[PDB]
């Protein structure tokens, strides 16, 4: 019994009621005013992984496997008053932030208007090392390297709020430095707060001539706050224990070399961090490494410092002949695109890690520790096939070789191969 | 060897297929067609906290502090068909909702067809208050009163179900009503239900010109359900137990008021809350207030009834001249819309909450609880500074005052101050 | 004291800088260029749930209830460079997927270069049977038949990864082969394997005008695994036990048919199903239906084989005339489309449910559940109105009939109403 009149409606255009946009899509949706006061991007990135490894990398030596995403980011960024930005990056696979407190890559805003000069805000991760400040999209290996691994509270937002200062000088360096609160309390529930500074000096800038020298400084205060303090290396291999899917298991051996799960509140105090980091590119050849050293000071007595030292170095090569991008910005190395659309870019890489722990709280052998200093040595060799701007895959053949420490097997080295499917948007 | 013909590809042209349509961003996205048949908006907010607090706030006395998200929404919400309208708000943070049963602030959807009436159906927040009606990115002081605290289910949703019928009245009056299923069972697996209902009267309902009152009323039905009676404040300080990052941990002192964790099944069947409302707008000068009582009724003869009585006022006035928005499809305040862009708009307000509550269940003394009723008075004094239609920074000044409990030290008063950086988009 | 020169800006235009750009709307978002290289499409689905139930649905008999959202999926897909497809569907209700790793419908990475062959990689539902084919948009009952809860693994992706080949074959037929981890380990942490392949013949393959038989073949590998071998179906009843919302709690009987929620690793190795499909439509006519037997074949010679039958047979007729649509893509029917706006389409449907398992490691009775095969037979009757393509509300009465089971009442049978309302986007 509803009935209602007949309309012509106009049909086909596309207008805006405010200042001319420019929308974009290359698999996700970019939309900005010409006048550079509004914008919004969405996108993301899928990095689909399936690895399988054995020797040390598994408790009792025999092959298991991983299948998982890495991560699995939803990225919504934009801008507002023309200064104004604002970046969240959720990881729908649940590696990145946590169940409590959101699963965050970041949750920020920045403002632009003294630029070069940026104010950052929120949860963000702290600057730290050239490997770290790059992009994981094009993080060259499959995963980032072991040093890191000696000390990852440097440069992760642990769940908590920070606020940093960065800025480019005269097109030849970049610096930050910033403060944060970290989700661990002491008995009266004050936050750890920790500082962190980053300075490089890069003359060379640009895809294909790049010459990059860097420090880092990281200090957290530990006082009166129970901490996990143990480094638990997964030297290359993601998927000994991760989120996101399936892995080892309790097969899994993310070994222990040093600290504890529960130092408890008055054990340390004093945790400081100081990095080097050098970079250097003509053309399709790139080489760059990292080297940082840390010092976890005892407070108690009946306590004793640990310490820990570890590098990295990589070469990496694009056969097809791309420069790898380069940002003064961040100070940070990006993506290769291809120039061949019909093969696509091919990239060949090398990375070394070594690293040592000495912890003299370790004063018996277990069945698998021995007392003295723990070590292990990392090979990662593999190839990146772009296959354009969107879509990345990976295969990585990776080793490891330790010292002072095996699985249950007596294993002191172990291997494995991981293959990624990556996707831009 | 793949090789292809060559294309001059059409380039620049932004059209559609349908109807016209309108493209917006301010951050975010907005796309309408323009004989409103069709729209898509996708939004959010971020807000991120920083405070430190004292005295009864935290359990030794001693100051805390918490860094953490209170909101992190993505909003999506559309129409179709002209007369179906969809929202759905997830939050980041992880403080609305729940991970069994998903974090939504809201997930909704409404028929419009019967303009001025609505009818809405999902996972929402019952109308009862001008507080809680009030959009989360606008409520003038950090946190709500310590009144809803008293009885927060009846404006929460639960992770349940509900459908609500709302209408303005001749432009005059605003009205709506609701039942709901909230996440809580009997012991034959049937859910509690819930009975809201809202009016006001609002004869004048603009920016700068408001006068306001209205009536709440509140009913749910308890009959052979184990619950938690619990009325636990924060009394304006989130950090003292919150999700979404860092808080004080186990030294904040979210205070038990009256009742318990665990009420058996049978223990209690009625509970209803009567509200009042008024509020009063000339330009830059605002004054809202709302009052309510509860009754939870016992049921089985060895419990007794326990009773809650609570109010706030709260005074505002933008320094910089501006009034606050006022929505009568609400009937609800909300944002500042700075008119100076070079310094924004600049707020100053002071809540004043009051709380009571009586429980006879409380028959003996503890170490930290007398017998008696339980008493607390919080004052919010503060400054919201509106740098723009997205961005709010806000600093406040809170303090508590109770009787006839403390924190282990004995406070019978705490403070703290809270700063938050809000970004709407 | 901040001042700035006053600006003309050019308003109103909305353009693109690369290929032409056609955007739609109808609640979510599409954007494309018209060449075919890139995409992007926003878009998800609400499935909000009320149901009441007793007799064997509960544990006691008597009626609960369940309030919650089925699914609540945003979903997220696009096109690159032409032949590079990504889907990413995450389901906010938390009913599917894991906290662990991810609530994800699906997260997949589709090349299309080799059109009409597929190949699909990443985390989706491996493809066994019609009615799983279909969208959960557009499944005519409320739930999925009890045949395939004897045997979820075989299309379920339980939080692993896969690769899949497909294509039509010459306008006739469909088929799909696809390989799988699925998230559970060996003694060594090497994860579950499964093995697929479904396939389609379907002459006519139309909407009102369908032909179409199939096979479906399932293969995993249990070797060395702990497992949970539980058939426990719902018989059409999401709410006696569901994440999304409120359930039936304590109260809901989600029964347990055969198996065990521990079966230790080396009990069983083979588990194997094969599945028949038919289906057939003329106008609002359609008629549907599967057959599939699994047998668990035991390793250890203290376990025996479990063994399970079941099948369904679905009518179904839209009394406003118009036809269920149809793909041979996926070998699938899909919408209702209503032609009257004024009323919208209206559909009638009745599916019939019958199912048995023998597992010959019960031996003794238990107080619910009687030596020999159980059995159940479920009616699922009801109405599903289509609003407009957008909206669905459906309502429908379920029965269901057990045989050598009871609940704690010893009800034999028990019954039930679900509604629901659906929004697409």
């Amino acid at each position: 019994l509803q009935h209602h009149h007949h309309h012509h409606h106009l049909e086909g255009t596309v207008t805006t009621d405010g200042a001319d946009i420019v929308i974009k899509t290359k698999g996700g949706l970019e939309v900005a005013t010409t006048d550079k006061e509004f914008s919004f991007k969405l996108g993301g990135r899928l990095q689909a992984d399936y690895s399988r490894f054995d020797g040390f990398y598994t408790k009792n030596g025999n092959t298991a496997d991983a299948a998982y995403f890495r991560r699995a980011y939803i990225e919504l960024g934009g801008t507002a008053y023309k200064d104004w930005k604002y970046q969240i990056n959720f990881d729908l696979s649940h590696n990145t932030g946590s169940s409590d407190n959101g699963y965050f890559d970041e949750a920020s805003v920045t403002y632009t208007g003294f630029n070069p000069v940026n104010l950052k805000f929120g949860r963000f991760y702290p600057d730290f090392g050239l490997e770290k400040a790059t992009s994981s999209k094009w993080v060259t290996a499959p995963e980032r390297n072991a040093a890191y691994e000696l000390a990852d509270w440097i440069n992760t937002h642990q769940d908590g709020m920070g606020a940093q200062v960065n800025s480019t000088l005269a097109d030849m360096a970049y610096l930050s430095a910033g403060v944060s609160a970290k989700d661990a309390d002491d008995s009266d529930g004050d936050s750890v707060k920790q500082f962190n500074f980053r300075g490089v000096f890069a003359p060379m800038h640009e895809a294909g001539n790049v010459l990059h020298v860097g420090v880092n400084y990281a200090y957290r205060d530990l006082d009166d706050t129970a901490f996990d303090s143990r480094i638990r290396p997964r030297l290359g291999m993601r998927g000994i224990a991760t989120s996101g899917g399936n892995d080892a298991g309790d097969n899994g051996n993310r070994a222990t070399f040093g600290g504890v799960s529960n130092s408890p509140a008055g054990s340390y105090k004093d945790d400081s961090v100081w990095g080097l980091e050098g970079a250097w590119a003509m053309g399709p050849f790139s080489a760059q490494a990292e080297y940082l050293a840390r010092k976890l000071k005892a407070d108690d007595n009946a306590y004793k410092d640990i310490k820990a030292k570890g590098y990295y170095a990589q070469l990496a090569y694009t056969l097809t002949g791309e420069s790898r991008q380069y940002k003064l910005e961040g100070a940070k190395f990006d993506s290769v695109k291809p120039e061949n659309k019909e093969i696509g870019a091919w990239e060949v890489f090398y990375r070394y890690d070594n690293i040592k722990v000495e912890d003299d709280n370790v004063v018996a052998d277990t069945a698998t520790r021995e007392v003295g200093d723990t070590k292990a040595k990392a090979h990662n060799l593999g190839v990146n096939w772009y296959v354009n701007d969107a879509v990345k895959i990976s295969a990585a053949y990776v080793k490891a070789k330790t010292d002072k420490i095996t699985n249950n097997n007596g294993d002191d080295d172990g291997d494995g191969f991981v293959t990624r499917l990556q996707y831009v948007f």
